[PDB]
């Protein structure tokens, strides 16, 4: 009953990012060796916003506002001209393009990091962020997925459309509400199956209509539903739906078919885990919470002659994949025990 070695695994994870996946003053790596061995995989070194956008979330929730800035300093750099935060740098190279997903993930932070700690300077520049998506990135209260220099896409991926960024924007200003009331029909209209009621992948605005995929990807419905939830909106059958899969299989893997619900992927993710467990802790499900956790505890690597110790990735091959790393330290700050 007395708590022995509390937050051990994020401490080890946060040390595994901090120490074997970061730079000093110039953020988050993607992949933890920069180039692969025969080349397949080049630019493992350059930091992506989507990286930089999770180390803000994880701390404004630890109350930790210098770790906040140093990242969000990082992040000013990457902005561009459009006012929209790029996609990714090499070195000094900022991309010219930029994911709605990435952007609505900063103003998040932002705005979480201005109600926290009063500082209005987070709010004004989500602001600017959010005016320029607006003004970059919208058709017909539609947000679109990708934008650079010469236009915007004109698909919509579910899981980029961030429902309690939108909510936060709409307490600030009413034109945000429109987005908001659209976005959540496109998640709406969206369900997959009575059988399978996760989500579809994709909205295509000139048709109204969503792809046809046979198979549900797994996680990016999961966004979808701790989206929606953290909104205020209701995800009774999904959850319900992940609660008897997850207790039957035993685990949760990448896809399902979208008719029957059967596994058609052998493949587990720490990112899906970690989702999981968001969602669980969101809802109060303690049960689902620590199954969840279980699973990213038993892949985290615990070998401490490892240069991955503390991490998740191939020990074989030192292959890493930053997104799975922090979507795992956001779980782990849950987890109190
Ligand atoms: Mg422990
Ligand atoms: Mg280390």
């Amino acid at each position: 009953l007395v708590p022995r070695g509390s937050h051990m695994e994020e401490k080890m994870l946060f040390d595994f990012i901090e120490k074997d996946l970061s730079k000093s003053g110039y953020g988050i790596y993607t992949n933890y060796i920069d180039k692969s061995s025969e080349g397949d995989i080049t630019k493992g070194h350059s930091v992506l916003s989507e990286s930089e956008g999770l180390m803000m979330l994880y701390s404004v929730n630890a109350n930790n506002k210098e770790l906040f800035d140093e990242h969000f300093d990082i992040v000013k750099e990457m902005r561009l001209k459009n006012g929209l935060i790029s996609w990714r740098k090499e070195g000094d190279e900022n991309s010219p393009s930029s994911a709605t997903i990435d952007e609505l993930r900063i103003i998040k932070a932002l705005l979480l990091a201005n109600n926290r700690w009063n500082s209005f300077y987070y709010k004004f520049y989500a602001i600017n962020i959010a005016n320029s998506l607006l003004k970059h990135a919208e058709e017909n209260e539609t947000l679109v997925d990708y934008i650079d220099n010469y236009g915007k896409g004109n698909t919509t991926t579910l899981c980029y459309l961030d429902l309690p960024t939108m909510k936060l924007l709409s307490q600030v200003d009413k034109k945000w509400e429109g987005i908001y009331e659209k976005s959540n029909s496109i998640i709406e209209n969206g369900k997959i199956s009575e059988e399978v009621p996760l989500y579809r992948k994709v909205f295509y605005e000139e048709t109204q209509k969503y792809d046809e995929e046979e198979n549900v990807d797994f996680l990016l419905s999961t966004i979808v539903i701790l989206n929606r939830i953290e909104a205020g909106e209701n995800e009774e059958s999904s959850i319900k739906w992940i609660k008897e899969k997850f207790k039957k299989d035993g685990f949760l893997v990448a896809t399902y078919n979208g008719k029957n619900g059967d596994a058609t992927s052998q493949i587990e993710s720490p990112s899906i885990y970690s989702n999981v467990a968001l969602i669980a802790n969101y809802i109060g499900d303690k049960e689902l919470f620590n199954k969840a956790i279980d699973k990213l505890k038993y892949y985290q690597i615990k070998n401490k002659d490892s240069v991955l110790y503390g991490g998740f990735g191939d020990e074989k091959t030192n292959s890493v994949y930053s997104f799975d790393n922090l979507n795992a330290l956001l779980a782990f700050q849950k987890y109190k025990d």
